[PDB]
């Protein structure tokens, strides 16, 4: 089980590095945001993290962008307070990644690419989606724009 450290509080996962419970203490670990409609909150009923579920799937229609913001906030919660945030989805970790390279490019002042390329530094196996890169595309150009 892998839990990739993009920065030293934000990590990104899949469904498989989502369940193991013991690493995620070891990594100070409490904060989790679940991409997915269908996974459940993993140990939820042990009371040991905050949760936050975006219900999306990994599909051609899907609108990742209403939730960056959200994301956000959660993220710079967890950050400002010193603990760690995990984000998954499953396999391919296409939507935590949108969202990790959007907070990149928002919180970092990176752009697309440079996100991209430092993410997929860490976690080389990334499946793409078009539809949610064409998303990052549109974000880049409202941070620019100042928007
Ligand atoms: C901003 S992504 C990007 S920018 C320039 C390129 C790419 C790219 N990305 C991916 S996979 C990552 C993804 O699709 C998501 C994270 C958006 C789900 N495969 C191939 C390429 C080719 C070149």
């Amino acid at each position: 089980a892998e839990l990739t450290p993009i920065l030293p509080f934000l990590f990104l996962g899949n469904e498989q590095d989502a369940q193991d419970l013991d690493t995620m203490q070891r990594l100070n670990i409490g904060y989790v945001i679940n991409v997915t409609t269908h996974l459940p909150l993993y140990h939820y009923e042990k009371g040991l993290f905050n949760y936050k579920r975006l219900p999306a799937t990994d599909s051609n229609k899907q609108n990742l962008r209403q939730y960056f913001e959200e994301a956000f906030e959660f993220i710079e919660e967890a950050h400002q307070c010193g603990k760690g945030l995990l984000i998954h989805c499953q396999a391919g970790v296409s939507r935590s990644a949108t969202i990790v390279i959007a907070y990149l490019m928002k919180h970092t002042r990176m752009t697309m690419t440079d996100a991209y390329k430092f993410v997929k530094g860490k976690r080389p196996i990334i499946s793409p989606n078009l539809n949610f890169m064409g998303q990052l595309l549109e974000f880049e150009e409202d941070l620019n724009n100042g928007v």
